[PDB]
C-alpha cells in the first residue's frame, strides 16, 4: 500500500457528448435527444404540464421556485421553463415567486460549439439559449453556477454520474426541489441512469408537496418511484405515445443529519448587518440584496477597500493541487465561476483577462508544476507551457518553462470593491463608514452592536466579514486564523517591460501595466502573524529583488524601478489549509463540551452548536479574487435556506469548525 497507482484512474475533466444531427443525436447512447418537429410543445406538456407549473406559479408561497433535472443534455426543458417563467413574471408581477432556481445533473455535457448548433432549431428560444451560451461552463467536476438575467435565474449544472453525485450533495438541499424533470434516455435502452438510488434521491430532494413528471410510462420507474414514496398517476402522453408519468410527494419524509458536525443552517430573518469594507462583504451584499434582504454594511474606515482588498492590480488564477482534492475542487469551481461573475457585472473596474503564467524557475517550482501537469485538466483550465514558446505567450524571455491559467488575469480589487459598494448603495444597501464595531450580545431576540462611540444598533441577522480583524470578538477569539502581512510595489512601465503581456508568477509576482496608469503592480512580501502596515523599505526592494533572483539574465527584470517608494500595504487573514473560513459562526466552548467524546458516540452527536443569525466571511488569503465570489454565493444561500452551489465535503472543507471537529472526531 502507500501508492500513486490510484492516481492513474483520476479525471480532473468532464468529457463532452458525441454528437451528429439528422435534430441531435447521441451516439453513445443511438437516441435521439428530443422529438423532430414538436420536441418543444411535447417539452411544454411533458415537464412543464405533468409538474403544473403554470397554475402553481401565480399562488406559489416561496420567492424562489426550484425544479430539479436528470440530463441537461440541449437544455431545451431548461429554455423552455425559462420563458415560460419570464412570462409568468411579466403576467403577475406582484406573484411572490420572484426568481427560478434550475439544478441539472450531466454526465455527457456538450461542447460550446454544439450546444450552439443545437439551439438553432429553436429561433423562438434564441434570447434564452443566447444568455446560456454565454457562460457555458468548462467541463469540471461537480457544480456549476450560471447567474442568469441579475440572478433573477439561477442554473447549477452539476457535471458528472448523476448517481455519483447525488450522494454528493449538501443536505441543506434535501425537501428543497418543488418539481421534478425526469428526463434521460429511454428507459429501455438506457436503464443504466434510471435506478433505485436515483428514485430515492428525487424524494429525499423532494419538498413536501412536490412534484414530478417524465416522458416515459415504464412499468419499473413507475414502481421505483412509488418505493421512493412518490404518489404516481398515468396520464396521457403527447401525441403517439399514450401514456406518461407525474408524482406528488403526498407525505413527508425523515430529514437525513449525516455528519451534524457539518450543518450549515440558515435563518428565517431578512435583515442583516455585515460588517465590512472589503471585498468579501461587498459581493456578499450583491448576493443578498438581489434576494430582497435588507442590509447595512458597517465599516470602521472613512472608505471602502482601505484592508487587504485595496490593491490596484491582483492577479487572478486558481491554486489547485494533486493531494488535497477539496481545495482543488474548490478554486477550480471559484475560478471559473469568478470568471463568469466578473464578466456579468454591471460595474465598471480595470481589468484585463491577459492569462497567468508561473514559471519554473527552480527544481522545487518546475516540481510543483509537473505535479499539476499530470493531472488531466482541460486546457482551457491550465496549460504546461515550453520555454520557446514562454516568451511568446508572456512577451518576456524567462530561460524556463512554466504553466499557464488561459483565462486568468489581472483586476483591480479596490476599484471593484468600490464600485459594486456604489451599485449595492443602488439597490438599498445603507453603509456606515467610521463605524467600527467592538462588541455585540444577543439581547431578546435581536443582537446589539455596539461600535467604539456609544454608538448603538440592532439586528437580527449579522456576518462578519472584516479581514484580519475577523478574531477581535470572543465569539470569534478562537479561530485558527492568522494574520499575514505583505507589501506590493507600484512601478513605472519601460519599453522593455511595457512588453509584458501577462501576469508571471515566480517567487512572487508580477503584473502588467495598466495601460491607464502606465504602471505594474509587484509583490508581494509575507508577513506571518504581523498586522503591521507600515511602509518597508527591505521589502520594496525584496519586490523587485526576487523578481531578478528568479530570472537572472533577465534585462526586462532590471528595468523594474522601485525608487518612488510607492507601495500598498495590507493584512491578509489565512488558515493553515488555505481554504476560507465561510458560514455559521461557531461556539468553541459549546463545541468542546458536546463534541468531548465524539470519537464513540458519534450516532448521538448533536448539530453543529452555533450562534444563532451568526456568519462569518473569511480568512481568504491571498486568492480573495479567485474565491470571494463563490463564497459569496455559498454564504448567501445558506443565509437563505437556497440551495448552495458545492459538494458536501468541500464545504466541510470550508466550514469554519473544521479544525476542532477534525480534533474532536478523531479523538485528538
Ligand atoms: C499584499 C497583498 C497582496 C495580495 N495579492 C492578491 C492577489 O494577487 N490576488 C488576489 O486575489 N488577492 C490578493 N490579495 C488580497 C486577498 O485576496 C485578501 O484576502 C482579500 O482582499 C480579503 O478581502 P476581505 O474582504 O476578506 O478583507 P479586507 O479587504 O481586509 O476588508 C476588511 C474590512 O473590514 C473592515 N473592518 C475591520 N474591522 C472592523 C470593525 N471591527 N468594524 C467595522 N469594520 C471593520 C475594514 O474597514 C475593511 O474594510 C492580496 C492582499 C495583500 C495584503
Ligand atoms: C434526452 S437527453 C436530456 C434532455 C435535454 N433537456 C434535451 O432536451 O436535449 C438525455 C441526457 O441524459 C444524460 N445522461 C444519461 N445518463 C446520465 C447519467 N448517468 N448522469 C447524468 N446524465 C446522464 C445524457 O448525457 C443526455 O444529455
Ligand atoms: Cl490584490
Amino acid at each position: 500500500l502507500g501508492t500513486d497507482d490510484d492516481d492513474k484512474m483520476k479525471h480532473y475533466s468532464i468529457q463532452p457528448a458525441n454528437l451528429e444531427f439528422n435534430t441531435p443525436v447521441s451516439r453513445d447512447f443511438d437516441d435521439v435527444y428530443f422529438s423532430n418537429d414538436n420536441g418543444l410543445e411535447e417539452t411544454r406538456y411533458v415537464f412543464l404540464g405533468g409538474n403544473q407549473l403554470e397554475v402553481r406559479f401565480p399562488e406559489h408561497p416561496h420567492p424562489l421556485f426550484v425544479v430539479a433535472e436528470s440530463g441537461f443534455g440541449t437544455g431545451l426543458n431548461f429554455l423552455t421553463l425559462w420563458q415560460a417563467f419570464d412570462q409568468f413574471r411579466e403576467a403577475h408581477p406582484q406573484a411572490q415567486l420572484q426568481r427560478l432556481h434550475f439544478i441539472s445533473f450531466e454526465k455527457f455535457p456538450l461542447t460550446r460549439a454544439d450546444l450552439a448548433l443545437a439551439h438553432q432549431h429553436w429561433p423562438e428560444l434564441a434570447p434564452w439559449a443566447e444568455q446560456l451560451q454565454a457562460q457555458w461552463p468548462m467541463p469540471l467536476p461537480g457544480c456549476h453556477r450560471l447567474l442568469l438575467d441579475a440572478g433573477r435565474v439561477t442554473l447549477d449544472l452539476w457535471f458528472g454520474d448523476i448517481n455519483e453525485l447525488t450522494s454528493q450533495l449538501d443536505d441543506s438541499l434535501n425537501q428543497k426541489v418543488d418539481a421534478w424533470f425526469l428526463d434521460g434516455f429511454a428507459p429501455a435502452k438506457n436503464p443504466d441512469m434510471w435506478t433505485q438510488n436515483l428514485f430515492n434521491a428525487m424524494a429525499r430532494l423532494a419538498r413536501p408537496g412536490g412534484t414530478l413528471a417524465t416522458f416515459t410510462s415504464a412499468g419499473f420507474v413507475r414502481r421505483g418511484l412509488q418505493d421512493a414514496g412518490f404518489t404516481m398517476q398515468k396520464r396521457k402522453g403527447f401525441g403517439r405515445k399514450r401514456e406518461m408519468l407525474c408524482g406528488v410527494m403526498e407525505q413527508t419524509l425523515p430529514l437525513p443529519c449525516s455528519a451534524p458536525w457539518f450543518n450549515r443552517t440558515g435563518s428565517s430573518k431578512r435583515e442583516a448587518a455585515i460588517i465590512g469594507g472589503g471585498i468579501a462583504s461587498a459581493l456578499l451584499s450583491l448576493a443578498l440584496l438581489r434576494r430582497g434582504w435588507q442590509v447595512t454594511l458597517y465599516c470602521a474606515d472613512e472608505a471602502p477597500a482601505l484592508g487587504a482588498s485595496g490593491n490596484r492590480q491582483g492577479a487572478l488564477y486558481p491554486l489547485l493541487s494533486k493531494h488535497d482534492e477539496a481545495l482543488n475542487r474548490f478554486f477550480s469551481n471559484a475560478f471559473t465561476f469568478a470568471r463568469r461573475f466578473y464578466d456579468q457585472l454591471p460595474v465598471k473596474f480595470d481589468h484585463d483577462w491577459c492569462g497567468v503564467t508561473q514559471l519554473g524557475w527552480d527544481e522545487k517550482s518546475q516540481h510543483k508544476i509537473a505535479q499539476m501537469l499530470s493531472m488531466d485538466l482541460p486546457a482551457e483550465l491550465a496549460v504546461a507551457v515550453e520555454a520557446n514558446a514562454v516568451e511568446q505567450i508572456t512577451g518576456v524571455a524567462t530561460n524556463c518553462s512554466g504553466i499557464t491559467y488561459p483565462q486568468g488575469g489581472w483586476l483591480c480589487p479596490a476599484e471593484l470593491t468600490r464600485n459594486v459598494l456604489e451599485l449595492a448603495q443602488q439597490q438599498g444597501l445603507q453603509i456606515y463608514y467610521q463605524y467600527q464595531l467592538q462588541n455585540f450580545s444577543r439581547k431578546d431576540d435581536c443582537w446589539l452592536l455596539n461600535f467604539a462611540g456609544d454608538q448603538q444598533a440592532t439586528h437580527s441577522v449579522v456576518v462578519l466579514a472584516n479581514g484580519h480583524q475577523i478574531s477581535r470578538f470572543s465569539q470569534t477569539s478562537t479561530l485558527p486564523v492568522y494574520s499575514v502581512a505583505g507589501q506590493v510595489s507600484h512601478i513605472p512601465t519601460t519599453p522593455e517591460l511595457a512588453e509584458l503581456k501577462q501576469v508571471l508568477c515566480y517567487d512572487g509576482y508580477l503584473t502588467p501595466q495598466n495601460p491607464a496608469n502606465q504602471h505594474h503592480c509587484i509583490g508581494a512580501s509575507y508577513h506571518r502573524g504581523s498586522e503591521d502596515t507600515a511602509y518597508s523599505e527591505d521589502d520594496q526592494q525584496q519586490n523587485r529583488q526576487r523578481l531578478i533572483d528568479c530570472f537572472p539574465q533577465a534585462q526586462w527584470a532590471k528595468e523594474v524601478d522601485v525608487s518612488d517608494k510607492e507601495a500598498r500595504c495590507g493584512v491578509r487573514c489565512a488558515t493553515r489549509d488555505h481554504l476560507p473560513m465561510v458560514g455559521n459562526v461557531p461556539d468553541y466552548e459549546a463545541t468542546l463540551v458536546e463534541y468531548a467524546s465524539l470519537a464513540e458516540q458519534k450516532d448521538e452527536a448533536v448539530s453543529a452548536p452555533v450562534f444563532d443569525d451568526l456568519f462569518m466571511f473569511a480568512a481568504l488569503g491571498s486568492r480573495g479574487l479567485c474565491s470571494a465570489p463563490l463564497c459569496a454565493e455559498i454564504l448567501a444561500a445558506q443565509m437563505s435556506d437556497e440551495p448552495i452551489p458545492m459538494d458536501a465535503s468541500t464545504l466541510a472543507a470550508l466550514n469554519p469548525n473544521r479544525l476542532w471537529v477534525r480534533k474532536l472526531l478523531k479523538g485528538k
